[PDB]
């Protein structure tokens, strides 16, 4: 396969993250190319190679023979989650946050067009680069999972939409865990009983509406990412043209 490079062309410099199955390292490829490298202790490619969009983290190369390595572009800001609760958090406002959201929706829209599913969409799985560039990446997270998928394993792009809705709460709360003061169990019970998170403080009701649309009980009622992208891209003109900066949003 033409993605295959030789291990030798990889210099694993700094370390970046630790996981259940392996690490992630800052690295150098062919001496001149800065890269991120995920490690193990090759099916995570069947579809990662076919994927190509400016808002999805780009694969660069693989090394199949164990230990399987993986080279992707480098995101200089780490996960959206760490970014949100980091020092940058306090400076981020609605416009910056709606723009990141839009970008993510854009990528998910591409996934949508390709008839793919993500299954685990959430801030932790979003990577940030220079100039607030956000890219979808790396595909139990019950609090992020649509009911039909959690209960009956009905995973679809529509359940991905659900997660997007939950992801919007992360952006608007600067990275707080959703359903505060609730454990996974009572989340299931409540959500199935129609409970939903309320409009976050300083968040415009129009944006909470969008969330609620994403959390509709019937997967088919949920908007497409194509709608979501367009909605957010246009947000401050067609939806909230009277937006005034607040203390946090
Ligand atoms: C936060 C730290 C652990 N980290 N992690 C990465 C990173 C490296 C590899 C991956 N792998 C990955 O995204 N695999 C994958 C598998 C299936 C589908 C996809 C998708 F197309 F959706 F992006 C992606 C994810 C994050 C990464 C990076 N590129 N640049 C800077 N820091 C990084």
């Amino acid at each position: 396969d033409a993605w295959e490079i030789p291990r030798e062309s990889l210099r694993l410099e700094v370390k970046l993250g630790q996981g259940c199955f392996g690490e992630v390292w800052m690295g150098t490829w062919n001496g001149t190319t800065r890269v991120a490298i995920k490690t193990l202790k090759l099916q995570e490619a069947q579809v990662m190679k076919k994927i190509r969009h400016e808002k999805l983290v780009q694969l660069y190369a693989v090394v199949s023979e164990e230990p399987i390595y993986i080279v992707t572009e480098y995101m200089s800001k780490g996960s959206l989650l760490d970014f949100l609760k980091g020092e940058m958090g306090k400076y981020l406002r609605l416009p910056q946050l709606v723009d990141m959201a839009a970008q993510i929706a854009s990528g998910m829209a591409y996934v949508e067009r390709m008839n793919y599913v993500h299954r685990d969409l959430r801030a932790a799985n979003i990577l940030v680069g220079e100039n607030l560039v956000c890219k979808v990446a790396d595909f139990f997270p019950i609090k992020w999972t649509a009911p039909e998928a959690a209960l009956y394993g009905r995973f679809t792009i529509k359940s991905d939409v659900w997660s997007f809705g939950i992801l919007l709460t992360e952006l608007t709360t600067k990275g707080r865990v959703p359903y505060p003061g609730m454990v996974n169990r009572e989340v299931l019970d409540q959500v199935e009983r129609g409970y939903r998170m309320p409009c976050p403080p300083e968040c415009p009701e129009s944006l909470h509406d969008l969330m609620c649309q994403c959390w509709r009980k019937d997967p088919e009622e949920r908007p497409t990412f194509e709608y979501l992208q367009a909605f957010l891209e246009d947000y401050f003109t067609s939806t909230e043209p009277q937006y005034q900066p607040g203390e946090n949003l």
